[PDB]
């Protein structure tokens, strides 16, 4: 989105505000066996989250373990339970609108991609209606 006009600084500091709030509430969650008994007894814990200035989405960074089995029980369960904790932070008066909650790794886009190419061909239809 942004497609046109720009935000004020004021607006970042909003952003960085909701942005704060929703890692604490986040992390509390994680911390709590209401969200899920079998997130609370895997320990997780977020190390960050950020939200984007469209509003659109909230990307919310798990720490990770030596194990890359338990690491893909942890994040498949913490996905799962990503809704439930959206509609448990949706009982908050003042944000009317929750963004929607998506699991990170720890560790950043360092390096880009083996991303694949791209092509197209269009139709050899007939010239007649």
């Amino acid at each position: 989105g942004s497609s046109g006009s720009s935000g004020r600084k004021e607006d970042h500091a909003r952003l960085r505000a909701l942005n704060g709030l929703l890692y604490k509430a986040l992390t509390d969650l994680l911390c709590t066996p209401e969200v899920s008994q079998e997130l609370y007894d895997l320990n997780v814990e977020l190390s960050k989250v950020s939200l984007t200035p469209d509003f659109s989405a909230c990307r919310a960074y798990w720490k990770t373990t030596l194990s890359a089995e338990q690491n893909a029980h942890m994040e498949a369960v913490l996905q799962r339970s990503a809704a439930h904790m959206r509609h448990l932070l949706m009982s908050q008066q003042t944000l009317r609108n929750v963004p929607p909650i998506v699991f990170v790794q720890d560790k950043g886009n360092a390096a880009l991609a083996e991303l694949d190419q791209l092509l197209a061909v269009a139709d050899s239809g007939p010239s007649s209606g």
